[PDB]
DNA sequence: TATCCTAACCAAAAGATGATTTGATTGAAGGGCTTAAAATAGGTGTGACAGTAGCTCGCTTCGGCAG
C-alpha cells in the first residue's frame, strides 16, 4: 500500500484553437509580456506570473500553454491568454481546450538498485548510467514513461490525468520495494 | 721562549630547528547540459532516387604465257 507520499504533479501541457486568424507582429507590438523574434522562429511567447506558465501564439489560429501545477490551472492560464488576445483586438474564442501533458514526481525514501530492476526487466526498462545516470522506464497500463534513480527518486511523465500518475506510482511501489 | 691542546670563547663554515611568505591545490559556486514524455507551430537542402556517363589444310594475288 501508500506509503504516505503522494507523487505531485509539476508540470502540465494543454492547447486551445483560437478560431481565428491572427497577426504575429500585431500582437508582439501590442503586448507586454509577448516575444517575438521571426528570424528564429514563427510564433509569438507568452508568459504571466500567475498561473506561472509560458505559451506561445500562432498565426493559423492555435494556442499551447504548459508550466501549471494542475490541469484546472493549466485551464485558467490558457483562458487568461484567450482574454488577453480577444482584448488586443483579435476575434479569438476558447475553443477545444485538450490536455496533451502532465508530469510527476514521487519519491519512495529506500535505495533502488537499477542493476536488479534491469536484470529482472529488461524487456521494457532501459539502464545506461554513462548518458544518464537514471533508469529508463516504459510502461503499457497506462502509457506512461518513468525515470528512477539511485536515491529512490522517480519521475512520471506522460500522463494526461492524476489518475494516471497515481495509479503508475502503486503499480511500481512493489517493484521498487522489491 | 715558539708553539700546540682544546677548557672557554670569538669569528666563521656548515649544520640544524623553527617562523613566516608565497606557489600550488581544491571547495564550492558562476554555469549549463542531460534522457523520458508531449505539444503546436513551422523554415528549406539535400541526398537519395533515377538516369546517363606441335602439325596439317584453305584462301589470295600478279605475272607468264595463251588467244
Amino acid at each position: 500500500g501508500p506509503s504516505g507520499i503522494v507523487p505531485q504533479l509539476q508540470n502540465i501541457v494543454s492547447t486551445v484553437n483560437l478560431g481565428c486568424k491572427l497577426d504575429l507582429k500585431t500582437i508582439a507590438l501590442r503586448a507586454r509580456n509577448a516575444e517575438y523574434n521571426p528570424k528564429r522562429f514563427a510564433a509569438v511567447i507568452m508568459r504571466i506570473r500567475e498561473p506561472r506558465t509560458t505559451a506561445l501564439i500562432f498565426s493559423s489560429g492555435k494556442m499551447v500553454c504548459t508550466g501549471a501545477k494542475s490541469e484546472e490551472q493549466s485551464r485558467l492560464a490558457a483562458r487568461k491568454y484567450a482574454r488577453v488576445v480577444q482584448k488586443l483586438g483579435f476575434p479569438a474564442k476558447f475553443l477545444d481546450f485538450k490536455i496533451q501533458n502532465m508530469v510527476g514526481s514521487c519519491d519512495v525514501k529506500f535505495p533502488i538498485r537499477l542493476e536488479g530492476l534491469v536484470l529482472t526487466h529488461q524487456q521494457f526498462s532501459s539502464y545506461e548510467p554513462e548518458l544518464f545516470p537514471g533508469l529508463i522506464y516504459r510502461m503499457i497500463k497506462p502509457r506512461i514513461v518513468l525515470l528512477i534513480f539511485v536515491s529512490g527518486k522517480v519521475v512520471l511523465t506522460g500522463a494526461k490525468v492524476r489518475a494516471e500518475i497515481y495509479e503508475a506510482f502503486e503499480n511500481i511501489y512493489p517493484i521498487l520495494k522489491g
